[PDB]
């Protein structure tokens, strides 16, 4: 197994968006995970649409949250999600216009990780590649991250509130830690990234609810 792995300097990740003020993470937490294994699938690395997972899934709320199960399992009924070219996201719900004409993939379902389980979701990301994760991002200390593994004993691991995406996972400085792509804007972390701690009892409940999609 590996111990170090990044789906960043392997070309699974597309450039880092920016949700706005609408709260689909989830939309940005399914595409970033159906965009790595495409790239894997067709050697193909585009950018899908959190616009037509917003306004598409009937199970989810749009911008008031949704879950990555009920995205990826959206895109399994509908045979098909759109691109950004032919999905722009305009960050903000609107009545479903999924086009045929720009679909750019699908998926056959998804595999869900036991809850908890860090060692499980490590071994997601060294196989599979970018899987979808939700975890507890309301500590201040997040959002004024810039620069090392995060890590605050405040972290609620029930209080999951918001959906990322686990490019990797490695070690710095002693610190095994996760990668994590954020949909805050390029400006937000460390260019819109966060490397929380790894190992460290579950911190701030990564491993409760993460997704990858089958292909
Ligand atoms: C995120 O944007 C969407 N959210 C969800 O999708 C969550 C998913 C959990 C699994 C993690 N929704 C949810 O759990 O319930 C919704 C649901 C489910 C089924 C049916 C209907 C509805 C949460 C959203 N993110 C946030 O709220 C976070 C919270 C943190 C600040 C603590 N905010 C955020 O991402 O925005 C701040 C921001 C915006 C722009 C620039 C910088 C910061």
């Amino acid at each position: 197994a590996p111990d170090s792995v990044d789906y960043r300097k392997k070309g699974y990740v597309t450039p880092v968006k920016n949700q706005g003020q609408c709260g689909s993470c989830w939309a940005f937490s399914s595409v970033g995970a159906l965009e790595g294994q495409l790239k894997k699938k067709t050697g193909k690395l585009l950018n899908l649409s959190p616009q037509n997972l917003v306004d598409c899934v009937s199970e989810n709320d749009g911008c008031g949250g949704g879950y990555m199960t009920n995205a990826f399992q959206y895109v399994q009924k509908n045979r098909g999600i759109d691109s950004e070219d032919a999905y722009p996201y305009v960050g903000q719900e609107e009545s479903c216009m999924y086009n045929p004409t720009g679909k750019a993939a699908k998926c056959r379902g998804y595999r869900e990780i036991p809850e908890g389980n860090e060692k499980a979701l490590k071994r997601a990301v060294a196989r599979v590649g970018p899987v979808s994760v939700a975890i507890d991002a309301s500590l201040t200390s997040f959002q004024f991250y810039s620069k090392g593994v995060y890590y605050d004993e405040s972290c609620n691991s029930d209080n999951l509130n918001h959906a990322v995406l686990a490019v990797g996972y490695g070690i710095q400085k002693g610190n095994k830690h996760w990668i994590i792509k954020n949909s805050w804007g390029e400006n937000w972390g460390n260019k819109g990234y966060i490397l929380m701690a790894r190992n460290k009892n579950n911190a701030c409940g990564i491993a409760n609810l993460a997704s990858f999609p089958k292909m």
